């Protein structure tokens, strides 16, 4: 109730009181810790009219307290105002300013995100007036253009109409706005991104004509107000890409690798005051390792370690030659150098984890804590030589938040 | 109560029922996860006569069930036999075979240990007849000689008399049997191992004459039956060491690095059936990364990244040149090659984490689970390209176990 987290590389000590305001549950118990379960049963997402006003009052009480007007008349009138609208319609509508606050704090409370030092500079695009798949395509294009900003990336979220009944639900079926396609081969191996093989054939199912190459940017599949989703191709000039080259190894270009500049996740759900926004794509910029470690070297992904190590002339017989580690560092030096040479915003895992420690200092000071998931904060390479490896972290679930949600193609009453 | 852990690199699914037998607590709650707190308040260590028989009966019930004699007469007579001895003396004495079983299962249940595939081949040296610091020195020397086995390392534990009253307590004050000394300098920097700077001056306090070099093997500080601890120097021919060289970089020898062959931790407490063994050094062999990543590159340790990167001719201005990662992989290739060229048993983090997955399969099959701490299982470099990064793990505390304990010099009623 006044718990302490220690840093063991600096002996810095911090006191968490923010975990007291925590509301959601973790999945752990006194006799079990599930801190390494990937999609815990609590991190996923239907609510009745009854539970909705405590959730609104809870939200509005932090909102007005945050603009130095806690408990005043403007706050009490708004509590009553929402109360009455939840009487009338059994739901309610957020003010524009309450929507911006709730979105910025969902990101703030995302314990698995190492980038949250920037949480307050989030551009919020209100798309709650949207009604059709084409309207969503327009909103998403304007999002992609704004956030990309010619390589000077800017953080943003686009918020589509909230869930109401549950059957009229806006959904982006893509897991990200910009993703490369995955194609299964006759022999069984995979061209493109294996992660998206199931989605790539859903697009062909709905009528996509696939170029059947490596880095083919998938189309968007947009579902508006419960209707069946529709295909649209993002204008190519809006999809900024970085060809990957090395600042020593000239043969690195021959690999013919590239990645997109904009990481923009679209399959998650934003929860604000008890309201659920099922379509809410949000974007930032990449930490290098998400591309060069996970995207490029996960076994179940592009899996390029063996062909990079070949061209490096590496001892690939013994596991203990660390040829895998050795080729992994070159691939990440290449992604960083490539993005930087092209003036596309990217951050390295050293600078981003030093920034998160800096962020943690600020949240324990001006908020009394920072929910943080070590399993996810620690970068996927060189963990112990980044300062977050030695920083104890308390994980707890605060709201507003981002939550996972099932894929629409396994839950949609089709047609 | 029938929880499931998934592997996301293979889609292999396992069912944990062993967590049902769990007894100790984790530190997490429904509203908080402390899976990244290093020394949780539960992982540390005085017990009365009352709670001691459930703990014995609990232990003896798994022991006899494990040798295919559950609930027989030999088991019921032993339950009564211990019962009566706990009536008489309010403690009890383990059979030789109950001691070997309890020790092997403490290691089996160590969720932070990636090496547990070997848990059943542990050599147990019973030192419960010891009474003096010199006797302990003799037992520890025989341990070091046996486990080292001329570089063909063998796992072992030496078990000193159990705690009874609490004031007559056997303790090894060293954190490990073989550790390098740490000396503070006039300017403030550190010669040797910074980790041991506080211990190195306790030895000089008790009269150690320090050679004041880099890799000076500390003396042993042995406390017998509550008496004040005494200094003894391990015969140098028993301390096997590996000079560190690279299989490409000839300048790597110039660094003048070496490490000891035998990892043998002596500051922890073994708990079996409610009995507490305060001195119980145990040893195995090294995973490469414990030396080349943590020992050599932790900021608060030897911290050799900058001087390795210098001699590598690295771009050391920008953080995003990944010069740190690049020099870290060379240092670990060197430790592995050095130990192997000298026929000292070492394992690389790839082979050890593939073995642990293999181990996890066996424990979920023939035991119904495997307690495992992801925060500690995942190696400190190249996390995601080893199979444990993608393996969900349930952590829970089973007994017999190894526990942490305070340092004796902050708890001993001195003289
Ligand atoms: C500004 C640049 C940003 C950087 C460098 C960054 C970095 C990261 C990284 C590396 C992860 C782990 C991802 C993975 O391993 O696949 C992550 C997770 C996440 N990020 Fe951030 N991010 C940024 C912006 C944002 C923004 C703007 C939002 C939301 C508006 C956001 C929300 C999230 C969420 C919700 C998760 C994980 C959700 C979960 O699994 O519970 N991030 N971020
Ligand atoms: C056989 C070769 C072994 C290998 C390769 C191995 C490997 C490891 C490694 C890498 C760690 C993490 C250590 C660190 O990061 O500082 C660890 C922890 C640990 N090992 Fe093993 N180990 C071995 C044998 C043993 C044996 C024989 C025992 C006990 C009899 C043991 C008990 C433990 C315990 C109790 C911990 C962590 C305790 C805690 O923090 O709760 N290990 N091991
Ligand atoms: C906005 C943003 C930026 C970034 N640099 N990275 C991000 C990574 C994720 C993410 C979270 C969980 C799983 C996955 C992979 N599907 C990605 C995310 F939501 C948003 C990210
Ligand atoms: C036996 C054995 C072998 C090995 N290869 N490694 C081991 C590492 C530890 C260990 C556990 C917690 C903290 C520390 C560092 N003080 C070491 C340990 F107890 C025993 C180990
Ligand atoms: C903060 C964190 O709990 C602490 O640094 C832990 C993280 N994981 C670790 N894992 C291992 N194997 N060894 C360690 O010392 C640590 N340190
Ligand atoms: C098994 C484990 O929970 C899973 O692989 C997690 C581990 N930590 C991670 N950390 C990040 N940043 N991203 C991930 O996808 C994962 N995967
Ligand atoms: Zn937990």
């Amino acid at each position: 109730r006044f718990l302490k987290v220690k840093n063991w590389e600096t002996d810095v000590v911090l006191t968490d009181t923010l975990h007291l305001k925590s509301t959601l549950e973790t999945g752990c118990t006194e006799h079990i810790c599930m801190g390494s379960i990937m999609l815990p049963s609590q991190h996923t997402r239907v609510a009745t009219k009854d539970q909705l006003f405590p959730l609104a009052k809870e939200f509005l009480d932090q909102y007005y307290s945050s603009i130095k007007r806690f408990g005043s008349k403007a706050h009490m009138d708004r509590l009553e105002e929402v109360n009455k609208e939840i009487e009338s319609t059994s739901t309610y509508q957020l003010k524009d300013t309450e929507l911006i606050y709730g979105a910025k704090h969902a990101w703030r409370n995302a314990s698995r995100c190492v980038g949250r030092i920037q949480w307050s500079k989030l551009q919020v695009f209100d798309a709650r007036d949207c009604t059709t798949a084409h309207g969503m395509f327009n909103y998403i294009c304007n999002h992609v253009k704004y956030a990309t900003n010619k390589g000077n990336l800017r953080s943003a979220i686009t918020i589509f109409p909230q869930r109401t009944d549950g059957k009229h639900d806006f959904r982006v079926w893509n897991s990200q706005l910009i993703r490369y396609a995955g194609y299964k081969q006759p022999d069984g191996s995979t061209l493109g991104d294996p992660a998206n093989v199931q989605f790539t054939e859903i697009c062909i199912q709905q009528g996509w004509k696939a170029p059947r190459g490596r880095f083919d940017v998938l189309p968007l599949l947009l579902q508006a107000n419960g209707n069946d989703p529709e295909l649209f191709q993002i204008p190519p000039e809006l999809v900024l890409e970085v060809p990957i080259r090395h600042p020593k190894f000239d043969w690195f270009k021959d690999l013919g690798l590239k990645w997109y500049g904009l990481p923009a996740v679209s399959n998650m759900l934003l929860e604000i005051g008890g309201l659920e926004f099922s379509a809410c794509p949000f974007s930032g910029w990449y930490m290098g390792t998400e591309i060069g470690v996970r995207d490029y070297c996960d076994n179940s992904r592009y899996n390029i370690l063996e062909e990079v190590a070949k061209k490096m002339d590496l001892d690939m017989r013994k596991t203990s030659s660390l040829w895998k580690d050795q080729a992994l560092v070159e691939i990440n030096i290449a992604v960083l150098y490539s993005f930087q040479s092209d003036k596309v915003t990217i951050v390295d895992h050293h600078s981003a984890t030093e920034s998160f420690i800096k962020h943690m200092e600020n949240e324990y000071r001006c908020r009394g804590g920072c929910p943080a998931d070590w399993v996810w904060i620690v970068p996927p390479m060189s963990g112990s030589i980044t300062p977050v490896f030695h920083q104890e972290m308390l994980n707890y679930r605060l709201t507003p938040s981002f939550e996972y949600q099932p894929d629409p193609w396994n839950t949609h009453v089709w047609k």
